[PDB]
């Protein structure tokens, strides 16, 4: 149920660094852990500083360093899950590291080398990718979801921007999003893509499948945006060629983005079956 994806390059190594809102904390040389020879810095998030270093005691290994969120028998156990994630469409979690210029520690990842799928969608002149390529990488990805969710597990927070083509694949990187279905307290997705009734009733599979539809509505039209946030549902045929053209992405659009998550499809495999009909359709005509 997968297709085949275009090839993309990975970066030289000397070219995986931006010129650093506050200062970074750590700068190239720095040694984290006494394991990690920090390179620099290749974004600012909401947790501060994301750096890349050297992992020294695995030849060639470059990690991203990036901060966590701040009943040890508990917390021992959430990290061991993260670290034995064995599926290759996930990234991979290496460590969990303390240091005393970064308060909070670090989460310490595998670095994945390629362009987001925001970042595919910003280099076209009408800031969307081509539907059949579309589908494909939102296909590619499914088995990873599905990886999580077998496992009672949720990743919350899906979006172009947290996708990253590598080779010929895709990987999911926020780690940090993971909880468990039905997981207590905050969940840490983004407006916009976010299912609806997870602020009152936890995280789902539903509400997986519900980002899994705004994602792929979001890598292939415009999409109305208020107050810095993608405005609620799906745009309708009437507005948009693209959907006129292929009524049942319309459909499926927005039945993986229904209010109601029991009319949602029930898991990535419900999902799966009929987005690859709709690919076979649009490939066909
Ligand atoms: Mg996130």
């Amino acid at each position: 149920g997968m297709v085949e994806l275009p090839f993309i390059t990975p970066k030289p190594e000397d070219e995986l660094l931006i010129d650093p809102v506050a200062a970074p904390q750590l700068v190239a040389g720095d040694i984290v852990a006494e394991q990690y020879e920090v390179l620099g810095v290749i974004a600012h998030g909401g947790m501060g500083w994301i750096y890349l270093a050297n992992d020294r005691n695995v030849s060639g290994r470059i990690v991203v360093l990036k901060g966590m969120m701040a009943d040890q028998g508990t917390a021992e156990a959430e990290r061991e899950f993260l670290a034995d994630i064995t599926h290759p469409g996930i990234v991979k979690a290496y460590n969990f590291i303390d240091d005393p210029r970064v308060p909070g520690g670090f989460i310490v990842m595998e670095y994945v080398n390629g362009p987001s799928l925001k970042d595919r969608c910003k280099a076209q002149p009408d800031g969307v990718l081509r539907v059949d390529l579309a589908i494909g990488y939102i296909l590619e990805l499914l088995p990873a979801m599905d990886y999580l969710h077998q496992r009672g597990v949720v990743y919350n927070d899906l979006k172009p921007e947290n996708v990253i083509a590598t080779e010929d694949q895709v990987k999911l990187i926020d780690l940090g999003a993971v909880t468990g279905i039905g997981a207590f307290g905050y969940i840490y997705g983004t407006k916009g893509f976010q299912a609806p009734e997870v602020a009152t009733h936890g995280p789902s599979i539903s509400s997986d499948i519900f980002t899994i539809g705004r994602t792929l509505a979001a890598l292939t039209m415009p999409l109305p945006v208020e107050d810095g946030v993608l405005a609620p549902g799906i745009p309708s045929p009437k507005n948009s060629p693209l959907l006129r053209r292929h009524l049942s992405f319309y459909r499926l659009l927005q039945r993986a983005t229904a209010d109601d998550p029991q009319h949602r499809f029930r898991n990535v495999s419900e999902l799966r079956t009929q987005l690859y009909g709709v690919l076979r359709e649009i490939l066909a005509v």
